């Protein structure tokens, strides 16, 4: 039995609760769970209940509507850092994908390396950095089922460009386009933040923020079909040498995905 | 038991069904497998019958090229699979045991640099093995002093002089302006690199990538063998960084024609 | 039982055979356990008979009026431990009650300038294995032992170096006395030409397998650390005895110990 085997049982498992299956995804970084009382008509199951779900340390799946479309948010996520292995903490998006979402809205919290960003600022994911990956820790890792992706997938566009075009116009329209970039995410392994020669050495790879989650999520969406959009909330950063509120952060966070769900309501079932 | 320990066992019983213990190794890359056809009054042992073989197809096959009596691995490990970088070495250990003093690598790879195509020869110089830097190194564990250094040093994995034969071989075979030589750089797999991530690839001055052959070059050396590694570059990388059996087969034949006449130039010092 | 839980414990057995609980510790590098004998009434605990731990040994006593716990010979990933179980010793010192660590090691240079036989004072390090996979905090975390997102901004305290710097200079040894960047890689096999060239882009001034993730977690576990590396070889621009680094260490890291036990 493997991981998607296992995934493909976990969502039968959910699914029995279900009256619409999901078709939008959406996972909640650190802070940001807010985001999830913005479902509808919402059944909510205890990540700890659920069969195969890597065992937290409270998490929590909900189900529901937003602006007429069926979604499914998870209430936390699952690091690297904690322990889990690359595949193990990408449990979920297996689990998404089973479900048989087709769009995932991550967000996250992150350290700001570009000079531009101010603690606050939204940063809309074009690309990223995956160094535990290059190196590893590749939530890929092990045997591939040909039904279910390609064994070597592509990652040169993991982050869907009309996904962005409508998250860089929603913030627009919200008032927060001076507040709003768009730009490349580096994910470390964590949980120690880097050292200011470590530090210099991401800006010297291209990052414009730094995270410890996510890329690996988008991988493994991305393999399975999904179509990826991930925010990130700068929650601080990092001065020029390289070295180094929340409850407005989750408001607007919450406002912006729900007018990007709105304007996907015309790329999905519903 | 230690890995070299079952690598002896493995050879000894492999040495049980041979006449002529193989001086040459041979490791068949991605397609490349044709290469094995070559040998001569060849014994073929499938690798699941194989004692202590990780399992993934594959066979070992055993006979003459051009007068030298070499062992074909028709398909190699990877860690993206989900062998940890020791298993996947181990056949390195046992061409090592079973008394094997050069090793000829193939693989298929993805070419950066700006002058390479499809279809072209990169005979390997040198490499950047990323997880054997970070966590997934093929010596890490405990070492066997009389099998070789604890601190094995890496400053010349690929013999000049295996490169000076593969190069003016390749000439001589009038692939001269399809054969290059560069830096080969080793991921763990199995995504390919995001744009971002390539660029710091090309940064680190990488000409193709791919994710094999450097592992089993570090073990290899530190067994005391001799290795010559040539990527066929199956697809190219554009600038910025982002059937299909008409070429396959012929990249096969012109690789199998270059194997050979490098193992015929190796007669010349065994 | 969490890892913290068995270090507790780990201490509490060690603490049985002790009258004064050590308050700095030592971590001695490789061909650098002679710093060992400058402890005075020392009691030896091989690492073999201690619970929990991975010919090493931990000696307890006193050098300069300062009651110490030094490690002769430390764990590295490439032995096969997880970052964590290498580790292990950091947590160790915290229970114990340690508030200072010196920690040597023997690295290959990339500074230009630096010659065999140089000291490296560290200022700084990159962690490869602790940004990919390999993190001695990766896990849960005790909310009681340490932030679970610890700052690394000043791993190397500023003042301990001040000290170690000066030290130097009053024994002599200014002008092989560096300050740099420590590079720490997974190891054994040493790096290619082509990956020397990578470290080298990271501003690395020194490479090494080890020091930088016992250093993570000391100062996770509210340590102050300082680490000097006896530059055992340098490479050259390409990218391509021991007794007298041994006397010349032991004597600088008894005279930094001399100046932290002047300081509040």
């Amino acid at each position: 039995m493997t991981d998607y085997d296992l995934a493909k049982e976990t969502a039968a498992w959910l699914n029995k609760q279900l009256q619409i299956r999901p078709v939008l995804g959406i996972v909640c970084g650190s802070g940001l769970g807010k985001i999830g009382d913005s479902l509808e008509t919402s059944i909510t199951v205890a990540y700890s209940d659920i069969p195969n779900f890597p065992v937290g340390s409270a998490g929590s799946l909900i189900f529901g509507s937003v602006n007429g479309v069926s979604c499914v948010c998870m209430k936390g996520r699952f690091h690297l850092y904690e322990g889990h292995t690359a595949a193990r903490a990408t449990f979920p998006m297996r689990v998404f994908k089973a479900l048989g979402v087709k769009i995932v809205v991550l967000t996250n919290a992150a350290g700001g390396l570009n000079p531009s960003y101010r603690p606050g600022d939204f940063m809309v994911v074009r690309d990223h950095i995956n160094l535990p990956g290059l190196a590893g820790a590749n939530p890929l890792t092990g045997p591939n089922d040909d039904t279910e992706g390609e064994r070597f997938p592509s990652m040169t566009s993991v982050y869907d460009k009309t996904l962005r075009k409508y998250a860089i116009s929603a913030a627009r329209e919200l008032g927060m386009s001076y507040a709003t970039h768009e730009g490349v995410y580096c994910c470390v392994n964590g949980p120690s933040f880097e050292t200011p020669a470590e530090c210099k050495i991401l800006r010297l790879m291209g990052s414009d923020a730094v995270g410890m989650s996510t890329a690996p999520e988008t991988i493994v969406a991305k393999h399975g079909g999904m179509r990826c959009l991930a925010v990130s909330l700068i929650s601080n950063v990092i001065a020029s040498n390289c070295e180094t509120a929340g409850e407005e952060a989750s408001a607007r966070m919450t406002a912006l995905v729900k007018l990007v769900i709105e304007k996907i309501r015309g790329e999905l079932p519903r």
